[PDB]
């Protein structure tokens, strides 16, 4: 009998055991045997078939009749990488081969995909399933990758008891939403959520971002709320803004210190703190006025929630739309949903031609979507800076003129979309 | 005078009505508008005392309305009240909004709401009035780009999936099965929904069913093609969805057999009452009759009221922030008689009649698609005896073993199921 | 050869069996011990045949138990097989015992599991298995002291108290009445506890009853009081909850109305079947007569199997971690035929045959207690006619015309009711 | 009628809703005039009555109806304290008697209930009644052991599910998690929380033996878990530190905790601990193959919605302050007992070395502390005794088992076993 051999790799995101799920019960079906990779590509590079095999696991009915209610996945996950060595690429073809894998199934995000197609270049058909928390693979605008719904909405519920909160005992809270890619996530917890500022990479004109420009972008808004009679609120910061930020942005960030470094000299931004670092500017600026400012992350307490019923669905039908790739002959492919049909997509299609590299999608702030969701949040526009009443009582709130006021924050309308 | 937007719900609830009135109300106050809210729909307005109305209307606040996103339900309130049957009542509507001034009508809704807000409008001058309808439905039965969903679906739906859940692990640590009876006969969208993100053993809806009228025997060979074939793999215990659309679509002898063999219960007007039927409560005691020597026990179970007022996944929560902003705009723009809808991503007018089917006069009802890919995935994996199941001689053996009678007298008896759902 | 600990389920499940099988079992293999788990309770060991009880028994290793702390249900399943009540099977059991070589031998159940346990082991030498039991409810019935709750009672009161929230804002958005009916015969605490819990305008438990026999005119009047003084405050809608008890309570003339007029429905050995009893549908059936013409709408709602497989709230995840290890310390320490329970916040285990109660030779039932503190504070928050409300004429007139009758046709219909229940 | 004022201080709990809603229903069925006070004593200090009334809200019937569902508190809160100057005293004193307040309940911690007695100290006993109802999630009240304050169940259930979902993550894609616990009273919100999520590790202040905790040894108690459960295969885990442990450290290990800089002053709050021991022990493990990411489990547990119990809870607590006026208690605190509420002095519960109300932690002694620390994932005094065991451990940190035991011995007489 076929044997399909399936693996995880990057970031976990709710509803791979749903990919796992539907794409083994349905290869049982047809009287395949199912095998599962630990840990995706990590001893698949090793090129040890030995090491392999200790690390791979019968994908049987019993083991995967009840897996789809569950986030996390039975295989685990790694970010191990074969595309960046042609050896390890042909130690991942060395071990494929040895166990006879007819089927090849990858379940990823644009790292993964871009790893899965280098070992297919050279029997064996490679397929891939779209995987991602933070959105950013270039499936049709109105389709989500899976892991999305689910993290989206429990980032909701989260941000709603710190909403809460922060109406109750007054304060702000700076929400640092996980994912520099791009900021579908950030966007999606804010929005649903009513938070009254989100700021994404995606939304700045110039190609680097400086430390004061986001600094007074939250001061902004946090005085104009105090203009109003709120001293609390909610701002959710995309991680991604990080990225995005010049070498001297990034100097403040880090404490006025040198970025940390890896041994081949690329910044460590992991070690960044984005909500941290701004909370302790803005106390300064603002403390006086009566405003508490506290940081909050919002990370990998999303990864591994139990799926909502649409990811749920979504990736039962990507498990089947797998198997049924395999059957009719296509490889190279990713499995995407469009318009209520699964149908695989050649790897080429998909690639940037500049980068030779899976396309990523950001958030498009041109879109209605995104201006409607600009609408229901505070924040100092064009017109309001022209607003000479409005400028007064903002300016009033922050205890300064409203000549100092324009002086400081009107350059912000050049530094975001309007 | 700033304008004066008024807004009432009317129909049952769902996930999300906070949603839209929320994002309306907002964006209104940010253009200086005065905003109002009818509470319990038409209820009030249908009186045509003035007096009456303002003692039930209240002032909807930036206070009232900055976070009624995260609610289920409505502040308003809601009715079924419904004044198109009478101009009487129309125009002691209209009595009521030009005494309180009101130039925008928002109306959150199923058609019967719709209807109202139109009718009320046609014998009013437009420059006075204009009137704008968001429809609301947690059926998933309205007629959008196929596989684009009405704002609660989703919350009802992830609530059902948790709901199953708890049961699909209850029926595997004391053996038992369930029959789901999921609530709304309008189509089977919820239904399914539920079946196929909790993993259910089966569901069956009336859009699959072939002949115009389903027979109360079939629905019952159904379900006990589902318990056999599972039992001769070893598991005496699973779950079953059933929409409740398919009391709708049972015959005349069906429905004799469906109420005990009794007369089915009729109103003072003689229309059936189908509310008081128990479609998975009947089919429990059927099933038990014929499997109960097996070892099979079956206990049957509703998923209703409770989904209509959870609080909105992001999904809704989303979905109706944009659908109270795009009502405004449509205000703006001069819109009204039109429904605000969101195809491919975009909030956007439709005029009533490019919605309304000619047949029923109200708006058309999108049924679950039987032919689309997603329901055959669906199929897949449910337990079912398909075409090439009754062929196969040794499944047919080993199915027939489990429900204790010979491999002929279970394909003369179930074998003809093939051709009364699409296979 | 390291001595063997067996483990078995019985009874129905409830949130935290996971929990307790875990505990018990992580700690048992840190000693050395080889762990066994029985599926599906006595059901296999009654047969006597060990081929059979092997082919139903599972190995419990550290990875198979290490995190089903989080999970509802019981990996191992239940059932309510009984080898009490012949020595035929009670001496089968003792063989399958003896082959598997079981040194210790824990059983998770109610009543009826824990008798069979001691059953077991009365004839069997104290020197070769030890037998111990850990007291499962989720209806709270047991005789644990008055400052603690049975494992899964706290997972159970939790969903049952959201599911009710939902039918809360419901009942208000759309104005209606929920007849909510909580699963459980035996006791009140679990009605009791969702009802104050969610502020339910009115609870309805067997325990508040003066009299040895309950009349379902009784039951309907007391909802019909709650009915009209809420809508003589200008509320048409709530919710009332309702102890399935209720039914195992009423007297012959009641269960012959509340089965339709029909005679009640009896098992083969002459058991009447309350299962099929649908307290909640009769009552709303009737109460519609009543109060439909006054714009009261009421619809039955059940809240049972969803609860009993939940994932188990912390309280219950920490409360059957201390199980599971007390039922291991138990077995160190030499106890047998004891019942491990928590008291004042010590795990110590406890001989069964000092719970019995020796009027019955059964454990003694714990109820509500109506004269506490607790009850009384919980009726405060309802909405009913007290003594004293019935002597308040000013009172009195308000709610009669609510009802469409004269102050005097009310008093005499409804005032008898302050000697129906305590107050 | 009689009127009752009601105000929140302290950070919210759930079920602060719960107690405003029990008080206000029965005092409203009392015939009662019911009004609230924005943010605790806030506006209570200014003494300007034009001012507290904007900031004043009339409970009714329709306000509290359904609040019992609800985090947070619909009057907000604040820790304003009129204690501290007899000045701001008069000033509550002034707005009280103009607004004609008969009963006065105040719902929060121990600042909060010496404030009330303060206020009622200097007062008629006739004009004014003044009870508090003690409120923490902190679980640090001297209730009979193994009865909890309101709020603590809400919280520890949301911070299970929480720690659950970075269970399966730590398992799905290995990896240490140091998870920080909210809170510096005690240690009972962080043990909570992890004897029900399985966690593989849990740190409190109360288990230390010494009274100052150094750096060094939180990291390898932290350490020897890591490698214990490495050398069973498992490269990954998640360990609950209670943020109570940075008050009890030295001022050595506080001088290391901030980066080997000195430690701010006006600061505990500004300390890091979960990313601190993240740095050190990534520094030593990395090479093994091990990641470790700090996670902070803080604000997002103080406005969840109450859970049954928390709701039946604050629902007698809002009774029993009700019925405690209508006995005549004063200067009293509403607790729950054998499950009865009853009110109990101020007096009576305070401890006299502080004069504050006594502080009730983990006890480390109990049968509970010890099964909760059966099934964790570390090295008893027995373990290092097992030869086969410590070159097992010692492996898998590659290091001789001499190294390993030279290193690791010396923790049995650092915390309790
Ligand atoms: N930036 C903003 N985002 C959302 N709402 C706002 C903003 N600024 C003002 N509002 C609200 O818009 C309404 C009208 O404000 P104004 O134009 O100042 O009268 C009030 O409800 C304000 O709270
Ligand atoms: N009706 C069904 N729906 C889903 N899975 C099935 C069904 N019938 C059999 N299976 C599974 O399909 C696989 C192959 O079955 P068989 O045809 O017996 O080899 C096994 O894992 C069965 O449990
Ligand atoms: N049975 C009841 N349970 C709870 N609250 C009530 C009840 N009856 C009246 N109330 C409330 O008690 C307050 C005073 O009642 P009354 O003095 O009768 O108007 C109002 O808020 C009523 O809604
Ligand atoms: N420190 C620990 N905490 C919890 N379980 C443990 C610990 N050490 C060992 N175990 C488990 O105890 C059992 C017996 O261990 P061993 O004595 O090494 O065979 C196995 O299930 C181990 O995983
Ligand atoms: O697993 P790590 O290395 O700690 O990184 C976490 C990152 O993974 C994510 O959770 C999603 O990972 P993917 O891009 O592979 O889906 C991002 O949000 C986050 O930047
Ligand atoms: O409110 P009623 O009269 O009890 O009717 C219940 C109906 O409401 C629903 O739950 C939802 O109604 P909507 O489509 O108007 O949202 C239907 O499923 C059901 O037919
Ligand atoms: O398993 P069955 O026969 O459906 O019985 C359901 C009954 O089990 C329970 O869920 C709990 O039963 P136990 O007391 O044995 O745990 C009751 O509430 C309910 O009456
Ligand atoms: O409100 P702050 O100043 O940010 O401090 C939060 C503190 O309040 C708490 O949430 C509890 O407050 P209380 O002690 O008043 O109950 C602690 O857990 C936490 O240390």
């Amino acid at each position: 009998a076929p044997v399909l051999g399936i693996l995880c790799g990057g970031g976990p995101a709710p509803g791979l055991n749903g990919v796992i799920a539907g794409a083994t019960l349905y290869a049982l079906r047809l009287g395949w045997k199912v095998i599962g990779f630990m840990e995706g590509f990590k001893y698949l590079c090793t090129g040890d078939v030995d090491v392999v095999k200790a690390h791979t696991i019968d994908l049987t009915y019993d083991i995967v009749s009840r897996i789809h209610f569950q986030g996390g996945t039975i295989i685990q996950t790694s970010r191990a990488n074969p595309r960046k060595s042609p050896e390890l690429q042909e130690n991942v073809r060395k071990c494929l081969r040895a166990l006879k894998v007819r089927y090849f199934l990858t379940i990823g995000g644009d790292d993964t995909a871009s790893s899965a197609v280098s070992v297919a270049s050279g029997e064996i058909s490679v397929i891939s399933c779209p995987k991602t928390i933070d959105n950013d693979l270039p499936l049709p605008a109105d389709q989500s990758t899976f892991g999305f719904h689910t993290a989206r909405s429990l980032g909701m519920e989260i941000i709603r008891n710190l909403m809460v909160d922060s109406k109750s005992a007054p304060r702000w809270f700076l929400v640092e939403a996980m994912g520099r890619s791009a900021g579908h996530l950030a966007l999606g917890m804010a929005e649903a959520s009513g938070a009254h500022l989100c700021l994404i990479p995606e939304e700045f004109k110039q190609d680097e971002i400086e430390f004061e420009d986001v600094v007074e972008l939250v001061e902004a808004t946090i005085l104009k709320r105090l203009a109003y009679g709120k001293n609390y609120g909610v701002c959710v910061l995309a991680e991604g803004l990080v990225s995005k930020m010049s070498k001297k942005a990034l100097y403040k960030l880090f404490g006025n210190r040198e970025p940390p470094t890896d041994p081949h000299g690329h910044i460590l931004l992991d070690d960044a703190e984005l909500a941290r670092s701004l909370s302790e500017e803005l106390l300064k600026r603002l403390g006086n006025l009566g405003i508490r400012i506290t940081p909050k992350k919002i990370g990998y307490e999303l990864r591994c929630a139990d799926p909502v019923a649409f990811d749920a669905v979504y990736t039962r039908e990507l498990g089947y739309g797998a198997i049924d790739a395999f059957l009719n002959g296509h490889s190279a492919a990713l499995i995407v949903r469009e318009n209520g049909q699964v149908k695989p997509v050649q790897f080429k299609d998909l690639l940037d031609p500049a980068t030779g590299r899976v396309r990523t999608r950001l958030v498009d702030v041109t879109s209605q979507s995104f201006k409607v969701a600009r609408v229901y949040m505070w924040r100092m526009s064009k017109k309001d800076y022209e607003n000479k009443d409005l400028v007064a009582r903002v300016a009033a709130a922050g205890k300064m003129t409203p000549e100092a006021f324009t002086e400081k924050f009107a350059h912000l309308t050049d530094v975001v979309v309007e």
